């Protein structure tokens, strides 16, 4: 099957998802008063409240002989110039030497600019502009969201708005956050927008919310109030869950949790609070279809379900457990001492309680282990190449970098495979010698989009920029992932087309069976002559450790 | 034990294997009538014919002050001059400026040169040639590769030859396919073999097989014809294969396999054809052998064989099977509703699927993320070191590089440890301060061969290029692998040599008895006065991630 | 909660820890009477003996315009002028053009120099010297340890010293060895030690033992001798190992040991030494601790405990198992011929042999396959990032580099967080558009400590250079991580400081539930005018792969 091609943009950092990092594992099982049991862990419900903004702004620029900054557009503009004739102020204002001053489009008097589309393909993020000294002003639909305080929201540009979203002089607004004056907010009632693109208008009043930072002018349609829902939320079904107190302290320690929880040895009293309806079902019958699933055959359940609030702000809703072959272990001592309740017993025979403290604790220990050694193996993947971990990770096609020690993360525009055409040729023309190393390629988001040129990157995606250049050799012979295929590429000269299936795929890790043969190292007369380099392919490691080196000693050769 | 080192050449291409990609794996549990069962997937037979080819090709080149080509060997030069005489012609025919030229060898007239091998050691591709204007006739005996279509063949310097290597004007030839005309191509009849290392005519005659490329030129001893063969070839013996039909089409998944397999839900008509016969007893008998292995007192067979289809060409040759537990709820709900044939009964009672699809579809959704886990850190790995990936994949050391999203791969020439000997010395005496970064080698592919200069890779490996040049600090302490042991450097001068027990390793990953101790910086004084840089060791991730923003600094002062 | 920070220094190389390589699994399962069973692997005791040495030097250096060079302290000089008087003698010799020298402070005439420590905060590594021509003399209390052969000792500066730390004139010393003749040694009876701090002076003599370099001279307290101990020491206890019969050796492969060791097939006499009672009551009680943990209610004891010596100097105390279904069989076969002792019944029955050779052939299989899958990752991991891979492995914090084939390990000097502050911006004043990559800190080891500069690393760690600058561009956003949270900065200056819990955890390897939003690349407009870089995060693999490659451009056109 063509797969479908993406184009992902660099994310602003509107969404940093930072990522788990090794622990200090027991060197032996000392935690006491080891025992296992189902937990469904909750987080807290952070309750993204997603909504479409809208930013103004307009672009100032000087063309003599050099100077260029942002400036907002202000409310009157927005809600006559554009809300209501759909145009565009072609003067504006900005401070230059700490003085205010006007600026003028293209030398020109003050006169009214049309708003026209800045791309013809449909996208979530519309956008519009009067340009394609120069003052270009720009209109963007871009997306936002808000958390559980609700006092500030982020756009997807990534800046930061101080303010709540529900913020405004209505009833039952979010006035109790606001770090923006009231001469930088404004909120229109009996507000009718219309769409540059269509311009029909609305079709019924929506009141909306105005917004000038120092940079640009932001708007937004303003809800009552999102009504208020459980402060819980269902992070993760545990499956297998180990409980060890050490320090006054218990410790929550799974498989698939890469992370240990820490307590305060108390539950929390749910009963004193709503959420003991809320989370009394949630968790409750998650707790039973776990049991019902692996552990009704093998396990007895131990005492009523357990909540811990647990370090970081996660709720462990525990269900304690014990194996059938330890429960014949504590009912034949109740006998032996009574010479049944398993929720008084656990933890009162100290001779029982210390062979399944050192069983228990291996598992627990192996975990930590391997955790670790996933976690650190993974950690420098992600260092590696983040958009394939990253994609991984959320389970779809994602972009995304290192914003120092955390993640940024951005969903990708998919676009089919009849839109995207490669390039016959990859030489550069304007550089003998030095041209590209990824097939160039040509394409439009939509059938109806222009086409818009690009470089295909890695597993079908696509770059916006043609910068991946290389002192290109000789002897070229290279595959580049296209579609549902490869194409195939000879002294960067398009030659042919293959699919998936004409190349010899490894699937399974161990696969000794290739026909392989002892390759000749067949290279052009002109190495030895014209001193070119030839084909490496792609830099090993230890290569590209190597070039550095050589990079350094020609820095040498400079210096001397 | 002193193991063997190796020289890997780097491979031209002529075996490509592509690696698996991660997958979409299901949120959820989504396919219904999940089951479990042996498979025996079966690759499309393929039966890759190799055979000796000989190449033959004149290397020609100006000395003005510039001009170098390849052109190839007429055939009546190699059945009378190369194949009788064992010499080749000193003129040769090439193009220049769009027209067609001789050359002369060194100015002189024309006149017979012998021929004389290019390596004294023993090697697959014994190779010849004239020369160590010129005009170098070049004879090697390279190796060869067909495939299943027999339409064309890859020669072991990489190049395709776009005809049948049973190609042929006697009976009983691949006729049906031929790229060259017939001017390009020749067969002889009776003709006698004579190796250039011994002058020694053929005692049988074997009829050859004579191209013409418009680089070089080709030739190889026609066989009739290979006897065709079972279509079918056993890639993997899945030992617990689950199948999931979702979507009108089955899904077959596997922990061992790494892919999900999707067919028609309708198994192919392997009786109505002669492949019943050949998969009919090897993959019933490797059935029975996996069942008779593990399953046999657990599971339960259910139904006969079923063949399908799989998408991209493979075969699956499943067995659907039952745990012992879960035929006890077969049994007892048919002995409710008759108020026994396992066939029938499977997926009729949803009651009892239902639990089965999300116990099973656990595990398989487990398989996913976890293979998906490792393909990415196997992926990444390759990209970083593809001769060890490419090793342990293949069994084998083994020589590989990237060709784009492609991996080439190639055997490697092994050499005995007692013909390599380190040099007493890295310092390079043409540059001070810039000396290498790896110990330098000098060794001999056989007892009787010449001594050949190298480097010392990584893992025994043998380098042919010393390009491993870095700036060379002061206070330099490393250790290198060198044959069964580490070959111990100070200050750039080999210092001695230790064993592999010489040095305390971590067998187990975690280790923490380490004996260590505080190292103190003991730098030499003379990196406070002639400022030279002081060993760092090889470069960390953060340090190849840092050094090369030196680098673009320093392009920056350039640029000022 | 706060972590602490740490300052790793570079190792110097006295500890060096080699790491296992892949092996070469077999194809089939071919080893002969493959069996199950406890082991308890023993290392040759090293005993390392740690103490505490005293290095003793002069940095003598030219003024002139070039000359620098280190010399040792005369022995007199150690015990009466830094001994008694707590001073250095302002004169020293060295050699210069083959020439014996003699050099003054600061071209003075001859006089004393009293020590003084070389850091106000306390430190294992006291040190001190009389100056921050020059003649600095130095005095360091530096670490050292010896092992088994006692032969030699080497400093935690990494230079080995070629004479046994026992060695002494006196009674029971380690005469046995010594690479230095007396001329360069000397042992000093009721030598009396003052520390330079306090010049407290000894209360009770202890011999001192000196020793002088070609660069230094060095002294340390003479131990009588240390009684001797037992020569093996528990290195591993395997809870699963399996023997496997081939090529008449054995073979013991595990699941934790990712080794194979390799026997002679017969029992080493270890009754006949003193060894059998130590190791006797060291292995035969772990032997029972591990079988009654979980091999008491399912496998039966074959046989006593079996000592092998496998090759590479390890001792296994084997244990032969199998399991209750297969002691079955044996019984059985055993009263079919009789028509017990499982010690002789083993590998009699051929026909019972058979099936159990495949069945722990494919686990024995399974265990080399997936070794050699992590072994690979974990050496490619460890040529990445050596300092997290030595961390995990080691169990705690710790410093490391790669010295060629083998990697350096040495302990991180804990600092808390208190005296750790970050600074308020990492922008450069001295090379505009050329800012640092990191934040800045500045820090003290301990609290009446001076205040030290630094940069901020990877995981909380503090590095002394600050020398990772980078081309620093516009729309900067990273964050980085700074105790038990995350410090933000926003275009090179610092923004806020943010707790851990104050950003979404991928904890869980599939975490898709990320309220994610299309990012909008919101870029400056400056970009386009001034042609200054954006933001790009932390270099992705591919991009590093790719930014190199403008470098060899970038030369070309500099060749050019
Ligand atoms: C486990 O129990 C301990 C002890 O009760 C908890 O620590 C306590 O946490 C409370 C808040 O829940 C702290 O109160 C606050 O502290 C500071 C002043 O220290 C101030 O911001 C507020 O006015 C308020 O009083 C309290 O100080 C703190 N006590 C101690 C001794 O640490 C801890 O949170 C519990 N942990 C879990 C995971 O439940
Ligand atoms: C599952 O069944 C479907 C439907 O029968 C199979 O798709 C069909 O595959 C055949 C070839 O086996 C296609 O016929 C060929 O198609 C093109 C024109 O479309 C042309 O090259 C030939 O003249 C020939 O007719 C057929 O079009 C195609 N039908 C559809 C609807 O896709 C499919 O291959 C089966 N898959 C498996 C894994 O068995
Ligand atoms: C398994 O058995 C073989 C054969 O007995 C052992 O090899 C032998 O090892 C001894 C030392 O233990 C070698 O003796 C020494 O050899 C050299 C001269 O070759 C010299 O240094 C000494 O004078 C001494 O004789 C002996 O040569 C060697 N024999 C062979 C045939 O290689 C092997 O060590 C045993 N392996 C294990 C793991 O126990
Ligand atoms: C392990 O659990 C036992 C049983 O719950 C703990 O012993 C009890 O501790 C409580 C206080 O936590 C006392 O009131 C009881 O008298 C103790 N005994 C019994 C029989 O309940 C014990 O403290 C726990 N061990 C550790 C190390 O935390
Ligand atoms: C799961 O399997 C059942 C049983 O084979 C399928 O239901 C039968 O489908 C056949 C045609 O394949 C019909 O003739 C039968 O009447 C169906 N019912 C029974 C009781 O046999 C069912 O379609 C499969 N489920 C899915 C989702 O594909
Ligand atoms: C597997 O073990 C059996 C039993 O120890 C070995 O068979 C014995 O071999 C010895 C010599 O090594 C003979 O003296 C005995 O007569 C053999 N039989 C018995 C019952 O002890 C057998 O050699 C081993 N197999 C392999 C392949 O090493
Ligand atoms: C759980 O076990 C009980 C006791 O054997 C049994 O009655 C019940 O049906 C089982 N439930 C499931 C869902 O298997
Ligand atoms: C190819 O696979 C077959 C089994 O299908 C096996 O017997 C044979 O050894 C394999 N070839 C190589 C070279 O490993
Ligand atoms: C398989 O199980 C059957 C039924 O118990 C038994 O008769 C047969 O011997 C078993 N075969 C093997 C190879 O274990
Ligand atoms: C060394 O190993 C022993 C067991 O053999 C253990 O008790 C000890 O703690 C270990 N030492 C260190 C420093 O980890
Ligand atoms: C080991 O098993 C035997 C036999 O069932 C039993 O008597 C003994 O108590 C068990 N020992 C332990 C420590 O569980
Ligand atoms: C978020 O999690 C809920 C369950 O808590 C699930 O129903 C929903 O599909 C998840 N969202 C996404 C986008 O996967």
């Amino acid at each position: 099957t063509d797969a479908n091609f993406y184009v992902c943009p660099p994310p602003t950092g509107a969404t940093v998802v930072q990522f788990e990092q090794p622990r200090r594992c027991p060197t032996r099982p000392e935690g006491q008063n080891y025992t296992e049991g189902i937990a469904v862990v909750f987080k807290e419900n952070i309750a993204p409240y997603k909504f479409k903004a809208t930013m103004y702004y307009k672009d100032v620029t000087v063309s003599q002989v050099i100077f260029e900054d942002r400036a907002p557009v202000p409310f009157e503009e927005v809600i006559d110039k554009i809300n209501a004739k759909g145009v565009c102020r072609s003067t504006a204002k900005y401070v230059r030497n700490n003085l205010e001053t006007t600026a003028f489009h293209r030398d020109d008097h003050e006169t009214d600019m049309e708003l026209k589309p800045a791309n013809a393909c449909t996208r979530t993020s519309r956008g519009w502009h009067t340009t394609d000294t120069t003052v270009n002003c720009i209109v963007e639909e871009v997306d936002a969201r808000s958390v559980y305080p609700y006092d500030e929201f982020v756009l997807a540009t990534g800046d930061f708005v101080y303010m709540s979203p529900f913020y405004g002089y209505r009833e039952g607004s979010h006035t109790e956050h606001t770090s923006y004056a009231a001469d930088r907010f404004k909120q229109v009632d009996g507000f009718y927008a219309r769409d540059l693109t269509t311009k029909a208008r609305a079709t019924a009043p929506t009141t909306r919310n105005l917004l000038t930072t120092p940079k640009f002018t932001v708007a937004w349609d303003w809800v009552p109030k999102r009504p208020s829902v459980c402060t819980m939320t269902k992070w993760q079904e545990v499956d297998e869950m180990l409980r060890s107190e050490y320090g006054g302290s218990f410790r929550f320690s799974s498989d698939a949790i890469s992370t240990t929880f820490t307590t305060n040895l108390t539950e929390y009293p749910l009963s004193r609070v709503d959420l003991g309806d809320c989370i009394g079902k949630d968790a409750r019958d998650a707790m039973d279809r776990i049991f019902a699933r692996r552990y009704n055959a093998t396990h007895i359940k131990v005492g009523q379900p357990q909540y811990y609030l647990a370090n970081g702000g996660f709720l462990i809703a525990y269900q304690p457990l014990l194996s059938n072959t330890l429960a014949e272990l504590y009912v034949r001592e109740h006998l032996r001492e009574q010479s049944i309740e398993f929720a008084r017993l656990q933890f009162t025979y100290n001779h029982i309680q210390r062979p399944v403290n050192d069983m228990l604790g291996r598992v627990a220990i192996a975990w930590c282990e391997e955790q670790n050694h996933e976690l650190t193996l993974w950690n420098e993947a992600r260092k590696l190449n983040p958009n394939a971990i990253a994609s991984v990770t959320v389970g779809r096609r994602v972009s995304a970098r290192m914003l120092g020690d955390v993640m940024a993360v951005s969903t990708c525009v998919p676009v089919a495979a009849d839109n995207v055409i490669v390039q016959n040729s990859m030489r550069i023309s304007s550089r003998p010698g030095a041209c590209y190393s990824r097939p160039l390629v040509s394409f439009r988001y939509c059938d109806q989009g222009p086409l818009v040129e690009g470089q295909l990157g890695e597993n079908n995606e696509l770059r916006l920029t043609r910068d991946a250049i290389e002192p290109c050799t000789v002897g070229h012979r290279r595959y580049f992932t296209f579609g549902g295929g490869y194409v195939y590429f000879e002294e960067y000269a398009y030659s042919h087309q293959l699919s998936r299936a004409d190349i010899t795929t490894v699937s399974t890790f161990i696969d000794l069976n290739i026909t392989m043969l002892e390759d000749h190292e067949f290279v052009p007369l002109e190495v030895y002559t014209r001193h070119e380099i030839k084909d490496s392919g792609l830099l090993d490691y230890t290569e590209v450790q190597r070039r550095n080196q050589l990079h350094d000693l020609r820095f040498a050769d400079i210096d001397t």
